[PDB]
């Protein structure tokens, strides 16, 4: 999966041990861990394949964050904090919830100052308590001048270079993400261009690539789950679910100073590892870049996906109800396409 | 079913016996006959329902029509002239053939005079063969001065009143249909209009609502054979078509001097009674009413038709390929919406 764990320098030990990551049911091969200077990194990236690139010094000036440092002078603004009474947090589109009057929420928002997420994280340590937090909040203008220095630090440079280079559209918002050991962030696709640039602590990524549409099941468009798998990685209903008996994914871990290039549409399946410490992620996501005049035959995987995702979205809007969407898609194809 | 037959005029008999329709499995209620003047007549036209119209004398000088009145005047054009080996007549569309290199066709167009026609079922009928013929001819200019009397002789005024107060398009085309007895042109709908003018012999009509597109199975779209039913109304395949076992029907016998109202997008099953003589029929093809600007929900049922067949058309056009059309839709439902 992914590989034999990496050596610290120093002689510090490995950097982790194969007991730290869960265990799934399907197989996996790794991303390739490549420098930016090396054009197979170019080549994977122009060809939207994952890519870990080691050496891009994109949030250098990030490396030295804790929870200390930023309490110190991450300002007073709110953060989103996410509960979850197990490790998989459960997201969903609020929006979206009017249409699924049945659906019971389980990971609620919080919005509260970063030093009540300390104390707060450090509260459940000593209780013992079970409950996991994840703050997830976009980097804003009420941050403190260190902060911003540090912000001001990162590689704009290279980074500017690949968003040019691949023609995508300007970065939309960065997203500091700080989890606890052992959280999952279950396996979804993004609709941007992701720059997820590893600060603090370990995490392991496991990502499928768009063809494995059918083994990954996405939840309805118009479901407060859109765009999640509705597969249970822990438990499997391979009756509802057969073809994710067929799914490989791609698989790496990627630590302190780490850029994961998530291609878009590409599903990813995100966790702290286990008995880790806490983890501090920074994303760049960029809006792809727009579809081409003329098109070109055969279809990649992802326009495909954006293909059904516009049927589901404006058969909603004809029918005038999310609702009747199944019905409709059912009777069109038994005993005519299936 | 059609009710017990009707008594001609005269004491000259019934017009005909149940022995002379097929025998199928699902059962059917009458279709009304009322006069035109009947407002029940009227309240069943505004709502696109069925309806029997006794007395219109919608095509009153073309009663007197046989086939050699015809063939002395209807002049010296070609006459399109379908063939079948059964007493099913497999009409495909010849241009969506392209899309289905698999599709053996079993009902060939044949173009010829009607002089030609006339005496190529007088050889059929002595040399006792099997073989069926079905003359299908859109009246055009090319017909002599009688029928163009005829043809003047029509109801013009009942039936332009008709268009006017439904809002429909003008007139299409008329289709002069001759056929032999036992003849069965298999389930199907349009999508106009359609005043069923019967002239010469009777015609059973089922008829089934644009509500049961689930019961009747059309081919794809993009099949030669769009908009017809895929069941074997004799041999119904029912693990292939559960839901054809609940199917109901709505049915009547049409003589001369009958108009039956075929709504649009209504499903409807012709054939010429056994032993009953040669069929002529004359059709009125109207285009519907333009789609109301703004919507009423709920969508009526032959709305949602037109949606999944512009769904599968769109699709087709956007993968580039029909043939795609399939896998895609069951790729968007399985583990989603079934
Ligand atoms: O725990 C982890 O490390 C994994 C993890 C935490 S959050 C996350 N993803 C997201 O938050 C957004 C939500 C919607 N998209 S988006 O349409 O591309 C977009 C991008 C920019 C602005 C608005 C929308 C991704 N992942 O994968
Ligand atoms: O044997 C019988 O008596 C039954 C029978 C014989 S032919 C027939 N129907 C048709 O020939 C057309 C083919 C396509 N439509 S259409 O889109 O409405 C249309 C209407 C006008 C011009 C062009 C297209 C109906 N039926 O039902
Ligand atoms: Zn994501
Ligand atoms: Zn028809």
């Amino acid at each position: 999966g992914s590989g034999e764990p990496r050596e610290e320098a120093g002689a510090l030990g490995p950097a982790w041990d194969e007991s730290q990551l869960r265990s799934y049911s399907f197989p996996t091969r790794p991303i390739p861990r490549l420098s930016q200077s090396d054009p197979r990194a170019e080549e994977l990236i122009e060809n939207e394949e994952p890519v870990v690139l080691t050496d891009t010094n994109l949030v250098y000036p990030a490396l030295k964050w804790d929870l200390e440092y930023l309490q110190e002078n991450i300002g007073n603004g709110d953060f989103s904090v996410y509960s979850a009474s197990t490790h998989k947090f459960l997201y969903y589109d609020e929006k979206k919830m009017a249409n699924f009057q049945n659906f019971k929420p389980r990971s609620n928002r919080e919005e509260m100052k970063f030093h009540e997420f300390v104390e707060k994280l450090q509260d459940i340590q000593q209780r013992g308590g079970e409950e996991r937090l994840y703050l997830q909040q976009t980097l804003n203008d009420t941050v403190g001048r260190k902060i911003v220095m540090d912000f001001l630090g990162f590689n704009w440079n290279w980074i500017n270079k690949q968003q040019g280079k691949r023609g995508w559209g300007q970065l939309t918002s960065n997203l500091l993400l700080i989890g606890m050991e052992g959280n999952v962030t279950p396996a979804h696709y993004d609709e941007q261009q992701n720059f997820f640039a590893q600060i603090k602590g370990y995490k392991r990524c496991i990502l499928f690539p768009p063809d494995q549409f059918e083994c990954l099941y996405p939840y309805p468009v118009h479901h407060p789950c859109d765009r999640q798998s509705q597969v249970d990685f822990d438990n499997p209903d391979y009756e509802r679910f057969p073809n994710f008996q067929n799914v490989v994914g791609y698989e790496t871990v990627v630590g302190p100073g780490d850029v994961l290039y998530i291609p878009m549409y590409w599903w990813h399946h995100i966790e702290s590892l286990l008995n880790g410490g806490i983890t501090i992620t920074v994303n760049f996501w960029y809006k792809g870049a727009p579809t081409p005049k003329r098109i070109e035959y055969p279809l990649k995987a992802h326009q495909k996906v954006a293909i059904m995702r516009n049927i589901e979205k404006m058969l909603g809007e004809a029918l005038g109800n999310p609702q009747e969407v199944g019905p409709l898609l059912n009777t069109m194809i038994k005993g005519r396409y299936n």
